[PDB]
């Protein structure tokens, strides 16, 4: 229910990394690291929240909005335990994490993050020096710079032009609903004045045979807008739609659909910068290594033609698909002080407890380790199934608490020998719970 902004402290970096290795930084290519390894007061309580706040420059995805999900929930690496969910909103350029009880059940709260984030262009229409990039955990804000170059725009005499995709979702491999994406095309950014200018889109490229975009009226849709005499063109195709106006009317009869992927709209003459938008849907294709590739040309009387385009390639991530899913299982030795089978708050764990992990149908083994100091333990890459998990070697003097107590079982002790399901994702009640008598020292009288 409370901001703890206050209450959290990072050691913090952000780094922008040239990911084309061409020694200039450029948002549609490049992208930042975020790496942070954030600790959290005791004081802090399940419901508490904090931010992660980002400037104008910065986005948390790329081409692909879905991408967002990369940036989720703040997870234990030891224990498996989810510390604390996340919930974005872009449009505040921020990102909210509402701590789960964890905060409650251990002290010592510490999480770890590692992000790709990305340019936003926005606000960078331009090359320019030194444009900042900062991101701020709870108050404590980290900043880095770099200078920004774009490319010019392409031109052959009078003619000129430009394009980038701005968006692409493929769901390659899905035949239903591939997926879409987006193109925009700057149409004589020069703004010369041009006779019979015309331009060609296309989704045809003879260098690249295999191809999954697609230009054609059943699937594309196209919004023209026109900017004024001497309007700066934003040069990461970011366009502010509502500082141009809207012409897609005036061209419903200039648009022609063509042969091999191609559309044609019609300028006639014009002497401004008009903005194109092609909205389209990917093709069907099993390639596992799908290429989009999409060609933009404009011609007019008395100039050569000047063509330009995109590519991208894709990871079709569903052949294949990194063997089948395996799951984690495990997680809790504690000292339970109450003897009452349940695991309370403020009872902690129990370091150097061996764990095993059988396949009970199967044969034995798949998996062991050792309890960290907080009583944690893993048991990684388990596929669904019936397991038999065998704690061992228990600290001398300890006792096994009562089993099974409770009508939780995700709260109680399994005791030394147990069998647990894995179905679909992790399992992390395989816990148990131990006591030390006191001391019961040589014969009594
Ligand atoms: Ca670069
Ligand atoms: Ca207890
Ligand atoms: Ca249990
Ligand atoms: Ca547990």
């Amino acid at each position: 229910s409370k901001n703890v902004n206050d209450l959290i402290t990072s050691n913090t970096t952000l780094t922008v990394v040239d990911a084309i290795k061409n020694n200039k930084i450029v948002p549609a290519q490049d992208y930042l690291a975020l790496k942070s390894q954030i600790k959290v007061d005791d004081k802090v309580k399940s419901g508490d929240y904090f931010t992660i706040k980002y400037s104008d420059t910065v986005q948390v995805y790329g081409l692909n909005p879905e991408d967002i999900k990369n940036i989720g929930d703040i997870k234990d690496p030891n224990n498996g335990e989810t510390i604390a969910t996340a919930k974005h909103d872009t449009a505040n350029n921020l990102i909210t994490y509402t701590f789960t009880d964890y905060v409650d059940r251990f002290n010592s709260v510490q999480m770890g993050i590692n992000y790709s984030i990305y340019m936003d262009a926005d606000t960078i229409p331009v090359s320019k020096n030194d444009v900042e990039f900062n991101v701020t955990i709870g108050n404590d804000t980290t900043k880095t710079t770099a200078n920004i170059q774009y490319p010019d725009y392409v031109s052959r005499d009078n003619n000129s032009i430009g394009s980038a995709f701005t968006e692409t979702v493929s769901h390659a491999g899905n035949a239903e609903d591939p997926g879409y994406y987006k193109q925009t095309v700057y149409v004589n950014p020069s703004e010369k004045s041009l006779t019979n200018a015309k331009l060609k889109v296309e989704a045809y490229h003879k260098d690249y045979p295999d191809n999954v975009g697609q230009i054609n009226k059943d699937v594309t849709k196209i919004k023209i807008y026109q900017a004024p005499k001497d309007y700066v063109l934003n040069k990461g195709y970011d366009v502010n739609t509502n500082q141009l106006i809207d012409v897609t009317e005036q061209f419903k009869d200039k648009i022609t659909y063509g042969a091999n992927d191609s559309v044609n709209v019609d300028f006639g003459s014009i002497n401004n910068s008009y903005v194109v938008m092609v909205d389209t849907k990917f093709e069907y294709t099993t390639s596992a290594s799908p290429t989009l590739v999409q060609m933009a040309t404009l011609t007019s009387d008395g100039n050569r033609s000047v063509s330009t385009g995109n590519a991208l390639g894709f990871t079709n991530n569903q052949s294949g698909g990194a063997a089948q899913e395996v799951y984690k299982i495990g997680n809790y030795v504690w000292e339970d002080t109450n003897k009452n089978g349940v695991q309370d708050l403020g009872e902690v764990g129990v370091k150097g407890v061996t764990v095993v992990a059988y396949d009970n149908a199967a044969a034995a083994e798949v998996g062991r380790t050792i309890t960290d100091d907080k009583g944690g333990y893993l048991i990684p890459n388990l596929p669904n199934g019936d397991y038999r998990v065998e704690f061992s070697n228990l600290p001398q003097g300890y006792e096994v608490t009562p089993s099974k107590q409770g009508n939780n079982e995700e709260l109680d002790s399994n005791g030394v020998s147990s069998v647990i399901t894995v179905n679909g994702k992790d399992n992390l009640s395989a816990d148990l719970g131990i006591y030390k008598p006191k001391y019961n020292l040589g014969d009594y009288a």
